[PDB]
This record gives C-alpha cells, sequence and structure tokens, in this order.
C-alpha cells in the first residue's frame, strides 16, 4: 500500500500539507474550506490503511485515490467547468488531464493583506489553519511549485509570525521577513518552472544534461560515476514532482539528501554544517551551497575528446553516457560558465561526432571542435556587457522601459500583461549581474534569462497570439535567449489605432504601491508603443513623462476625479499629434 508507505515515511503533518498542495494545484478555483475537507478525508484514510494495509481501498495508486477525492468537488460544471472532463476520464488519462490543464496565470483575486496585528492575532487565535492558509495561497497560484521546498518556505513563514508578534514593532520585524520570503519564492517557483518544462518538453535526457553540468560544476571533486547517480536521483524527484507525485517527490528528495550527507567526503569538501541541519532545511541548504575547490592540476579535454584514438568506439558504445562525460570533464573545470552555453558547447560536439565518424577520416574534422566554440562562447560575452553600460545609466526603472519598448516592437501580438511581467523581470538581470565583475557577470544574466524567458513561453503556450515566440520557445530548449535575440523588429503587425481609456488613469491609483503605480505607467507605455511600433525615437518618454508626472497633478488636486475626467483628456491629443 502506497499511501501507507508515504505516510509513515514522511508523517502526518507533511503528508497533510503535501496533500493540500496536490489538491490547490490541480482544483484552483476551489475553495480554502474545500480542499481542508477533503484532505483530513484522505488523512483519515491513510491511518486506516497504516492501521491496516489489506482494508478496503489501500492497494490503489495515489494518484486515483487524490482523483477520486478531487473530482467529488471539481464534477460540477457551473462552477468549474473545464476539469470535470479529467473527471469522467480514468486513470492515467485523468491525471494527464489535471496535469494539462494546470494554468500558470489564474484569474484570481490577491489577499489584500491585513495589518500586522490582526494576522497575529489569527496566527495566535489558530495558527494551524493560519499556516494551511499560506501553502494553499502559493499553491494554488504556482501549480509548478517545488512543494517540498514549499513547505521549508512554510517553517520559516511561521517562525516570522512567532518571533514578530511578541516583538516590541510588530511590523517592522515582519514586513521586511515576508517580503524576503516572498521574493524568494518567486525565483524559486520561476527556477522550478523550467525544470517542468525541460522535463515535459525536452525529455529528461535533456534535464539530465543539464544537472549533470550544474552538479559538476558544484562538486568537481566527485567522480563522473557518483555525478551521474546524482543526476539520476535528482531527475526521478523532478520527474516525480513536476509529475503531480507530490508524496513521493518529498520521500526522494529526503532519501537524496540523506544520500548526500552520508558520502560528504566522496561529493564534496562544502557540505560540513549543510547536512548537519535539519530536516526541510538540509535540503535547501544543499541545493544552493557553494562551488567546491577544483582538484589540483587538471588534464585537457583534447586528449579524451580529440587526440585520443577511440572516439567513435566510446562515442558508438554509449553516446549519451559519453556525451554526458563530456559535459562532466568540461563543466568541472569551468564554474566561470553559464549552463545553457556549456549544453550549446556539448551539442555542437554532438553534431560534430555525427559529422566526423561518418566520414571515411574520423580526426581531421574533429580536431577542429575547440574553434567552433569560440564564437558560441563571445556571442553571450558580447551582449551582457552591452546592456550593464545601457543599464547603469538608466537604472532598473528606466532599463525596464527600453527593454518595454524593445520587447513590443519585437512581439507586439503578445498580451499587455505578458510584456509588462516579463521585461520587468528581464531588465532585474541589470540589477543581480551587472553588480558583479565580469568573472561572474555574463554567466549571472544568461543563465537568469534562461529562467525568465520560459516564464514568457509557458505564458504564452496558455493563449498562442504570436508566430515567432511559439517558435523560440518550441525550436530548441538551449537555443531560447539568443533566438529571441534574432527577432528584428516586425514588419507585419496591424495596429490598433486608438484606446482612449488606457491612457487615462483615476483615483484609485493615487492608493496604491509604488511598483503597482509603476505597473500602470509601464502598461500604459505598451499600449501606446501598440500604437506606433515603427517611426517612434525617445519622443516615448515625453507622453510618457506626460501620463506619469500628470499623476502628481491630479493626486495632489484635492478633488472628486474633476481633473481625472478632463485634464487626462487634454493628454490623448498630446499622444496622438506629438
Ligand atoms: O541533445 C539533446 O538536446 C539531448 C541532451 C542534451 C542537451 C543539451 C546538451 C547536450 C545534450 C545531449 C543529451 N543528453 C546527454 O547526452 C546526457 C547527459 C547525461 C548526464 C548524465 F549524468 C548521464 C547521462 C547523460 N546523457
Ligand atoms: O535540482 C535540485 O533541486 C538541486 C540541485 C543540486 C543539488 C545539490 C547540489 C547542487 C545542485 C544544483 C541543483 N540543480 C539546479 O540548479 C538545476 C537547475 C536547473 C535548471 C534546469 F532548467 C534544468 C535542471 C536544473 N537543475
Amino acid at each position: 500500500s502506497e499511501v501507507a508507505h508515504r505516510f509513515k515515511d514522511l508523517g502526518e503533518e507533511n503528508f497533510k500539507a503535501l496533500v493540500l498542495i496536490a489538491f490547490a494545484q490541480y482544483l484552483q478555483q476551489c475553495p480554502f474550506e474545500d480542499h481542508v475537507k477533503l484532505v483530513n478525508e484522505v488523512t483519515e484514510f491513510a491511518k486506516t490503511c497504516v492501521a491496516d494495509e489489506s482494508a478496503e481501498n489501500c492497494d490503489k495508486s495515489l494518484h486515483t485515490l487524490f482523483g477520486d477525492k478531487l473530482c467529488t468537488v471539481a464534477t460540477l460544471r457551473e462552477t468549474y467547468g473545464e476539469m470535470a472532463d479529467c473527471c469522467a476520464k480514468q486513470e492515467p488519462e485523468r491525471n494527464e488531464c489535471f496535469l494539462q490543464h494546470k494554468d500558470d496565470n489564474p484569474n484570481l483575486p490577491r489577499l489584500v493583506r491585513p495589518e500586522v496585528d490582526v494576522m497575529c492575532t489569527a496566527f495566535h487565535d489558530n495558527e494551524e489553519t493560519f499556516l494551511k492558509k499560506y501553502l494553499y495561497e502559493i499553491a494554488r497560484r504556482h501549480p509548478y511549485f517545488y512543494a517540498p521546498e514549499l513547505l521549508f518556505f512554510a517553517k520559516r513563514y511561521k517562525a516570522a509570525f512567532t518571533e514578530c508578534c511578541q516583538a516590541a514593532d510588530k511590523a517592522a520585524c515582519l514586513l521586511p521577513k515576508l517580503d524576503e520570503l516572498r521574493d524568494e519564492g518567486k525565483a524559486s517557483s520561476a527556477k522550478q518552472r523550467l525544470k517542468c518544462a525541460s522535463l515535459q518538453k525536452f525529455g529528461e535526457r535533456a534535464f539530465k544534461a543539464w544537472a549533470v553540468a550544474r552538479l559538476s560544476q558544484r562538486f568537481p571533486k566527485a567522480e563522473f560515476a557518483e555525478v551521474s547517480k546524482l543526476v539520476t536521483d535528482l531527475t526521478k524527484v523532478h520527474t516525480e514532482c513536476c509529475h503531480g507525485d507530490l508524496l513521493e517527490c518529498a520521500d526522494d528528495r529526503a532519501d537524496l539528501a540523506k544520500y548526500i550527507c552520508e558520502n560528504q567526503d566522496s561529493i564534496s569538501s562544502k557540505l560540513k554544517e549543510c547536512c548537519e541541519k535539519p530536516l526541510l532545511e538540509k535540503s535547501h541548504c544543499i541545493a544552493e551551497v557553494e562551488n567546491d575547490e577544483m582538484p589540483a592540476d587538471l588534464p585537457s579535454l583534447a586528449a579524451d575528446f580529440v587526440e585520443s584514438k577511440d572516439v567513435c568506439k566510446n562515442y558508438a558504445e554509449a553516446k549519451d553516457v559519453f556525451l554526458g562525460m563530456f559535459l562532466y570533464e568540461y563543466a568541472r573545470r569551468h564554474p566561470d560558465y553559464s549552463v545553457v552555453l556549456l549544453l550549446r558547447l556539448a551539442k555542437t560536439y554532438e553534431t560534430t561526432l555525427e559529422k566526423c565518424c561518418a566520414a571515411a577520416d574520423p580526426h581531421e574534422c574533429y580536431a577542429k571542435v575547440f574553434d567552433e566554440f569560440k564564437p558560441l562562447v563571445e556571442e553571450p560575452q558580447n551582449l551582457i556587457k552591452q546592456n550593464c553600460e545601457l543599464f547603469e545609466q538608466l537604472g532598473e526603472y528606466k532599463f525596464q522601459n527600453a527593454l518595454l519598448v524593445r520587447y513590443t516592437k519585437k512581439v507586439p501580438q503578445v498580451s499587455t500583461p505578458t510584456l509588462v511581467e516579463v521585461s520587468r523581470n528581464l531588465g532585474k538581470v541589470g540589477s543581480k549581474c551587472c553588480k558583479h565583475p565580469e568573472a561572474k557577470r555574463m554567466p549571472c544574466a544568461e543563465d537568469y534569462l534562461s529562467v525568465v524567458l520560459n516564464q514568457l513561453c509557458v505564458l504564452h503556450e496558455k493563449t498562442p497570439v504570436s508566430d515567432r515566440v511559439t517558435k523560440c520557445c518550441t525550436e530548441s530548449l538551449v537555443n531560447r535567449r539568443p533566438c529571441f535575440s534574432a527577432l528584428e523588429v516586425d514588419e507585419t503587425y496591424v495596429p490598433k489605432e486608438f484606446n482612449a481609456e488606457t491612457f487615462t488613469f483615476h483615483a484609485d491609483i493615487c492608493t496604491l504601491s509604488e511598483k503597482e503605480r509603476q505597473i500602470k505607467k509601464q502598461t500604459a507605455l505598451v499600449e501606446l508603443v501598440k500604437h506606433k511600433p515603427k517611426a517612434t525615437k525617445e519622443q516615448l518618454k515625453a507622453v510618457m513623462d506626460d501620463f506619469a508626472a500628470f499623476v502628481e497633478k491630479c493626486c495632489k488636486a484635492d478633488d472628486k476625479e474633476t481633473c481625472f475626467a478632463e485634464e487626462g483628456k487634454k493628454l490623448v491629443a498630446a499622444s496622438q499629434a506629438a
């Protein structure tokens, strides 16, 4: 009985929280109350199985059990409508369906967060509910969020509230802690979506390719066979989490943590304080530990991968393991390299070994391999140092408008919200990456944009509108940022003439955050660019200066939306002629 095998392995709390995530993530419009109802039933059931694994229903699959339970609520199609299809389906099709129906951008209201004392009061008046609601709200909104990490977050969310409510000033303590979690959570969700993306479209071999490069960057001193082992184990974990098997995800991640911790010596010099931490922390720690030192004096790549006379033999026995070896050997020698690049280098190799083995003479052509890299390597190098001067001039905000305009004109089919969000995240590279020296710049950007461009691809995959976006996304997972960095301004676009409510703001806007304010400013900007893509210089500064500065006028105008209904009409004439 797997349900009992999971229960006993993780325990009731995590079992209960991993379940609630499972559901939250599967029927996303469903109310908190309902899920918790469902979760305790499943809980009720598990205990029996633990108590008697022979009992009536304890042999079914976890999907089966969770699927029947879920569909108790989903069945209504006046409330839901589209998930009730998955209900009439049986396994394994029912699970395929729920996963297909996972909505990366769900039309959901934001929890206007109440004052600090009420949260504190709620936290004490009943925390068990309070904390359940944190898993629920994040899961709902992040249907691919790495669940076993989402628990690690929860514990930390619990800790903040217990510290900060008892503190003299409850707000100055709590608010910074919360916002730190939020950010740390948005990066996590994003990073995790890339893994599910990779796994479910480009197959595991591609995920495998990514981890081996990554783990070997981190664990250079480890053997190759020791890295493949870890890679395989990781893959089964992410496969399982990205397939909705969250319970065995948590278990298998836990096994690996223990495994790593028991062979510390054979894997890394740098895991001492990581592997002394408790359950949940232990895995977050290990995952994000620092790069180990490089084994004294290493040989050249060439000898094995070039100068040797038995490439094709080692290739043709098993090209995957060989290419895995190259991916190992190349990466352990270069922690200063981006992982997308390396994957781009290794692929040149794969293709070139099929070009050269297929000849009568193997050697002559593949001796020239390590020139073919120089241009692939220099392409990312040039783009990053080009944008960074262009950033420190403008600042994170101004520099996001430079992106907005560009990507807007580049791909005007896309929805303004998508454009606004992706370009807002794309320019955040300039903050975290240009800050470094070159020794860590180019890589930093190139890898971050890998995450931010996936966001674009999965948001566009929802409702396709463009021809070119759907290309860069589906053509080759690692060739993405250079693919979007080869799309010129389009000449096909038929622009929508005028939309008067887009550029006329309101008095609700004088009661919201600077971030939200910025996001409004920028939405209007995108949609103005959407009016004239062709001849349009900096001048988009001025009229955006106006739609932003005139806000200052009307906020500090002490009226009942009089000036908004006329002094905004002054500017629609300003944005057409000029
Ligand atoms: O060629 C592909 O697109 C599939 C995968 C890919 C992805 C990027 C760069 C190279 C390659 C080659 C290809 N994967 C592998 O060759 C491969 C990696 C790998 C890692 C291991 F720990 C054990 C065996 C392995 N085989
Ligand atoms: O995969 C994990 O959850 C943790 C992995 C781990 C564990 C111990 C030491 C180092 C590391 C690195 C850490 N994996 C990654 O960073 C990683 C990123 C990433 C992005 C992809 F698009 C596809 C596969 C990927 N793996």
